[PDB]
RNA sequence: AACCCCUACCAACUGGUCGGGGUUUGAAACGCCAACGAACAUCAUGACAGC
């Protein structure tokens, strides 16, 4: 539920000294000051008003009103007064002053609530970076080999140049002449060579291979070492409490040698130069057809089409073109684009791109014309553009059934001026595509930036993207862009409201947060372009024919794989005789989801996962239960393509048939039909059936693995947070011990913030006595404190007074807490009781396994032992608890041993055990509850609960 | 919905009704950008060839 104040235009309410400054939305992420509050007086800075604000009753808030967007039910909207309670409000954990000191020196004084917000944005950036670097490192370690951990702590520490790493004897001054450390470097170089001739290194085609002609060539050893060292340096920086500190990422021009800068520049220039040098020959058809449709010379919009297609400037625009396009497609005049499959399944994307460009050009041209006209009129009477009016209406939409009506109405409004253009676009056919490629697109000056201009941080993010997949890249880069935009907006706002805080030198990198956002937008556009597989070798063929299912030994598999690209004599097959090789390459090896599965698992075990029936039915039912195209349509589409044409079957029967197809899967059904497969034609239905079956099978396994990886990422974030907060509380001046944080079950922070210590069998004599004496004082001093409650306390019965004395001790114990979360007596009586019954060695196991991603490596081992698969949260914690039981079951004692027995009996997870394992998160109640209760875990699954 | 704050009525006040607020709570401020989410909507018609 969006708050009504944001719809009415109120964006922020800041405190500086004894004054309150309110701020409204201006453009994109920018902010404009609106009101200044002094005591009981409210002044408006600007001539116009984005919102009217007046003082409310008891000076407890400001009533907000807008002429256009009023509250639907007529209730009053009040924004809170930060000075009503007292001084500036504090952080929930009470770490405001420490963080402000760390990030701003003595230039911050504490009479404001603006610096803490940029600090929290930086903290969010670090959070998501720590989430994704772990997955990248695990992928690289998985691909490298077995027991060959090449990336982590203590390896490739980005301090040593490649020359010092290959011949340490000739460069022993850089190692401080230490024989033990020198012998460690040589052993690392041996692992480097063995990793560099791995046949399966080609899965990272972008990172290590470059395309020269029609075939890929491995980069020089310098570049590969530099990339690996950069990734290991990121891994070191994540766990920084050495030469890699917390400030390593923000000072990269003084910590990195010229080699690393050269490698990053090489990669960036490589991606930019191909896009620049291939635009004219690749954008000819679309540009020529659009020119014919509109009726203008291509030179009049070539650059604008460049910015639309390659740089993707239609996304930083204030709204979504795609929704308008879909509303346009919903009409009866243009419905055949969806119904007529046989004519449009090969030109759908071209038509969509053309329509989007037409809409975007319409808006851009209208805005430019209005802006040009608004140059001779007086600075008072000026008209807005259609972009501005649409964004103004969108911002004040209190819900979603109002936002969609706006899209519907404006699509219908702007359809009247583009009917002919769309009707001409709909008349496009693939056959006449080579006709529009005869004349090439106009040449352009360089628009994309070079490697030198971009910062090292952005280039390092682009390098990191080469170890991930599309969804993760999108999430990471979008979050980073949002956080940097917030930081830059706050930094521009701060001068106006009288705050003269400046970043300390080590964190001066954030003084230029606006350029980083633009660079990251370009990188988000770039990261999804390029071939990710390099070449195809025999190892990839074996992996492909091992995920479908075989019961063959290794030598037989090698012979079968050699059959792909060799004859019965020993020479290579002639051109055009590769028909089974191309099928496998195009249908398995070249699938993005297969790349995901290889990057996060073992091919032979994913087949074991796929032989299960319950998980397959669960995934297919999840597909079938998608509302708003529909999930029921997709189930029918699979059945019609994979099984055939039939009528009278319900959803359950189709799901059962598809499950039977998926569960029984083997490579022999293709080796026997090899003759049919090598018959390439348009009437070979069996070939298409095979393709559809393979695609669906891969999709199912991909979903199953992806959800597990996401949940593990959540728990990694949680433990990163507990480590960071332990460091901060130590720096504040408390009595935490960081060296013993691991032998204790990561629960020292929870003990520290709970308050008084009673678990000690030495001082229970005083704590129980001290609480008793302060409890008795509060009862006597009640009429003075709370007279209204005292008038009812006397009327209590004698027995009821006794209960209130027991509760008063819990209240007194809660007054000694060190958080704002744990000062509530409700949560303190809960967290304390959990502290007594934990097992320290079990909690350390949960933390270690989550970081290493060992849940994803043992799904197949315990998938057949589960009783039911109702959700991924329920499946995740069965595998996690079965792993812990393997190592610690004989030595377990207490309630944990009782809990372990329950898992073996009922064959599901234990709710009570999860709460004990989540005790490290107890000092932060929202994270403690979200990570321990299924109902609050997933935001998208809330209708079910 | 969970966590925190506030006006008015009642309440051991470790709790509730009518409603508002929170970028300084939790993967989580607004418009975007994205995700759950499925043949999937591209720098390049499709199929074939090329590894
Ligand atoms: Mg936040």
């Amino acid at each position: 539920k969006k708050s009504f104040a944001k719809g009415m235009g109120v964006k922020s309410t800041l405190v500086s000294g004894s004054k309150v400054y309110m701020t409204t939305f201006a453009e994109g992420s920018d902010a404009r000051l609106e009101k200044i509050v002094e005591g009981d007086s409210i002044r408006s800075v600007n001539e116009g008003e984005a919102f009217s604000a007046e003082m409310a009753d008891k000076n407890a808030g400001y009533k907000i009103g807008n002429a256009k967007f009023s509250h639907p039910k007529g209730y009053a909207v009040v924004a809170n007064n930060p000075l009503y309670t007292g001084p500036v409000q504090q952080d929930m954990l009470g770490l405001k002053e420490t963080l402000e000191k760390r990030y701003f020196g003595e230039s911050a004084d504490g009479n404001d609530n603006i610096c803490i917000q940029v600090i929290h944005n930086i903290l969010d950036i670090e959070k998501i970076l720590a989430e994704y670097i772990t997955n990248a490192a695990y992928a690289v370690n998985n691909i490298s080999g077995l027991d060959k951990d090449i990336i982590g702590f203590g390896k490739f520490s980005t301090v040593y140049t490649y020359d010092e790493f290959k011949d340490p004897e000739h460069h022993r001054a850089a190692f401080n002449n230490n024989d033990k450390l020198i012998n460690a470097i040589k052993a690392q170089y041996d692992e480097f060579d063995n990793f560099l001739d791995n046949p399966r290194l080609g899965y990272f085609g972008q990172a290590f291979f470059s395309k020269e002609g029609r075939n890929y060539i491995i980069n020089y050893g310098n570049e590969c070492y530099d990339i690996l060292a950069l990734l290991s340096g990121l891994a070191h920086w994540v766990v920084a409490n050495s030469r890699i500190s917390r400030t390593w990422l923000y000072n990269l021009d003084k910590n990195l040698d010229n080699e690393y800068i050269s490698t990053l520049n090489y990669l960036y220039d490589r991606i930019t130069n191909e896009l620049t040098n291939s635009f004219s020959k690749n954008s000819a058809a679309n540009v020529n057809y659009i020119a014919e449709t509109l009726g203008i010379n291509p030179a009049e919009f070539a650059e604008q089409y460049f910015r639309f297609s390659i740089m993707k400037e239609q996304k930083n625009l204030g709204f979504n073109i795609t929704k308008l396009r879909e509303v346009m497609l919903d009409r009866k005049d243009m419905s055949e684009i969806r119904k007529n499959h046989k004519v449009f399944d090969s030109i759908r994307t071209k038509v969509y791109t053309m329509m989007d460009f037409v809409i975007y050009r319409y808006y851009i041209e209208e805005d430019a014309k209005v802006a040009a006209a608004n140059k001779s009129l007086p600075d008072n009477e000026k008209s807005l553009s259609e972009k501005d009016i649409f964004v103004i209406n969108l911002r004040g939409s209190f819900n979603d059934d109002q936002k969609d009506a706006l899209y519907y109405d404006e699509a219908n409004r702007i359809w009247r001026k583009l009917e002919n253009i769309m009707h001409n676009i709909k008349e496009f056919r693939g056959n006449k595509t080579r006709e529009y490629k005869k004349k090439d697109a106009p040449r352009l000056p360089r628009i994309l930036p070079a490697g030198r201009d971009v910062s090292a941080f952005s280039k390092l993010m682009y390098a990191l993207t080469m170890f991930l997949d599309g969804k993760e890249i999108n999430d990471l880069l979008t979050t980073l862009i949002n956080k940097f935009d917030n930081i830059q907006s706050f930094l521009k706002v701060m001068p106006l409201i009288g705050v003269n805080a400046k970043f300390v030198e080590e964190y001066a990198f954030f003084k230029d947060s606006a350029k980083i956002a633009d660079e990251l937008r370009l990188i988000k556009s770039f990261a999804r372009m390029g071939e990710p597989i390099a070449d195809a070798r025999r190892a990839m063929y074996i992996d492909a024919i091992r995920i479908l299912g075989t019961n063959l030994s290794y030598d037989e598999l090698k012979a079968l794989a050699d059959t792909f690209s060799l004859d019965e004599n020993g020479n290579k097959l002639k051109k055009g005789k590769h028909g089974m090789r191309n099928f496998i390459i195009n249908n398995v090896i070249s699938n993005k989801r297969f790349h995901y599965l290889i990057r996060y698992g073992d091919p032979a075990h994913l087949h074991e996962i796929a032989k299960n029936e319950a998980v397959v039915k669960f995934v297919l039912g999840r597909i079938a239960d998608i509302q708003k195209q529909n999930g029921k349509n997709q189930i029918d589409r699979y059945y019609e393509t994979c099984i055939g044409k039939d009528k009278g079957k319900s959803v359950s029967e189709k799901v059962d048939a598809l499950t039977k197809i998926i569960t029984g899967m083997n490579y022999d059904q293709f080796d026997k039909k090899r003759s049919v497969i090598e018959d390439t034609g348009r009437e070979n239905a069996e070939r298409e059936k095979f393709k559809k079956i393979i695609s669906l099978y891969l999709t199912v396994i991909y979903h199953i693995l992806k959800n597990i990886v996401n949940i593990n990422a959540r728990y990694v974030i949680g433990f990163h947070c507990v480590e960071r907060d332990a460091q901060l509380y130590k720096e504040k001046g408390y009595d935490i011990n960081l060296k013993k944080l691991e032998e204790k079950g990561f629960s020292s922070v929870t003990k520290l913030c709970a308050g008084i210590d009673e678990t000690a069998p030495d001082k229970r004599k005083d704590v129980e006595k001290e609480m008793a004496e302060r409890a008795k004082e509060s009862i006597d001093s009640l009429e003075s404190a709370n007279p209204k409650l005292y008038a009812n306390y006397i009327k209590y019965s004698d027995e009821k007074k006794a209960e209130e004395f027991t509760r008063q001790i819990n209240r007194e114990k809660a007054k000694t807490a060190l958080n704002a979360y744990l000062r509530n007596t409700k949560w303190n009586v809960i967290i304390r009781e959990d502290l007594l019954r934990i097992d320290n060695k079990t909690c350390t196991l949960f933390a270690n396994k989550a970081v290493a991603l060992e849940v994803a490596r043992y799904v197949h081992a315990y998938i057949n032992d589960i009783a039911e698969v109702n959700s991924y949260f329920q499946l995740y914690h069965y595998i996690m608890q079965r792993i812990i039981m393997n190592e610690r079951y004989e030595k377990s004692s207490g309630k944990v041993s009782e809990y372990f027995d329950a898992v073996n009996d009922e064959k599901k997870y234990n709710d009570r055990l999860l709460k004990l394992l989540c005790v490290p998160f107890g000092y932060c109640i929202p994270r403690f509850k979200n990570l321990s209760i299924e109902a609050l875990f997933d935001r998208n699954e809330a209708a079910k609960f």
